[PDB]
C-alpha cells in the first residue's frame, strides 16, 4: 500500500508524472483516482487506442511504443518523489 498512504491526503496529485503522459488502463487499480490524479498533477492521459502521440502508457506500450511502459509503483514513486522516476 502505498496509495493509501499517499492519496491519504485527498489525492495528493505533487508535481510527478510532471509532463508525463501515461495511458492510464482502465483495467488498472485505483483507476479512478489514477486518471484524475495523473493528469491532475499537470500531465497527460491517452486512450490505448489513443497514444500516438501520447507520451506515457501504463503497463504496455503496443498502443503506442513512443509512450512510457510504467506501472502502478512508478505512480506512486513518482509522485511520492515529486519527479518523475524509472518508469517501469
Amino acid at each position: 500500500g502505498s496509495a493509501d498512504e499517499t492519496l491519504c491526503q485527498t489525492k495528493v496529485l505533487l508535481d510527478i508524472f510532471t509532463g508525463v503522459r501515461l495511458y492510464l488502463p482502465p483495467s488498472t487499480p485505483d483507476f479512478s483516482r489514477l486518471r484524475r490524479y495523473f493528469v491532475a498533477f499537470d500531465g497527460d492521459l491517452v486512450q490505448e487506442f489513443d497514444m500516438t502521440s501520447a507520451t506515457h502508457v501504463l503497463g504496455s506500450r503496443d498502443k503506442n511504443p513512443a509512450a512510457q511502459q510504467v506501472s502502478p509503483e512508478w505512480i506512486w514513486a513518482c509522485i511520492r518523489k515529486r519527479r518523475l522516476v524509472a518508469p517501469c
